[PDB]
C-alpha cells in the first residue's frame, strides 16, 4: 500500500543521503587541500 | 508507542539531522567557491 | 492526519535534500574541473620562468 511504500523508500533515502553526504564532506577537503596549496604556490613564483 | 510510529518519528529525527549536515557543506561548498575567486582575483600580473 | 502528514512531509525534505546534495555534488565536480585546469596552468607559467 501507499503508506508502507512511503515508510520504506523515506527509511532507503536516509541512509542513502547519509551516504552522499559524507562523500562529499571528504572531498570538500581534498579541494581545501588544493587551495591551500595554489595559494602557497603562486606565492613562492613571487620571488 | 507503535512500532509504525516510532519509524515514522526516528526518520523525522533522521531527516533534521541531515538537514544540518547538508546546510553545512552547502556553506562549505560556497566557502570554497569564493575562497578560489579570492585566489585568481590576486593572482595579478607584473610582467615585469 | 498527524501521521499521514509527517509521513508526507518527511518525504518531501528528505527529497528536497537529495536534491540539495546533488546540486553541491556539481559545484564540486565544476571546482574540482577547475582546479585542474589551474593546475595545469601554472605548471606552464613557471616552467617558462624559473628561477
Amino acid at each position: 500500500n501507499a503508506w508502507d511504500r512511503t515508510l520504506i523508500e523515506n527509511g532507503e533515502k536516509i541512509t542513502s543521503l547519509h551516504r552522499e553526504v559524507e562523500k562529499v564532506k571528504l572531498d570538500q577537503k581534498r579541494l581545501d587541500q588544493e587551495l591551500d596549496f595554489i595559494l602557497s604556490q603562486q606565492k613562492e613564483l613571487e620571488d
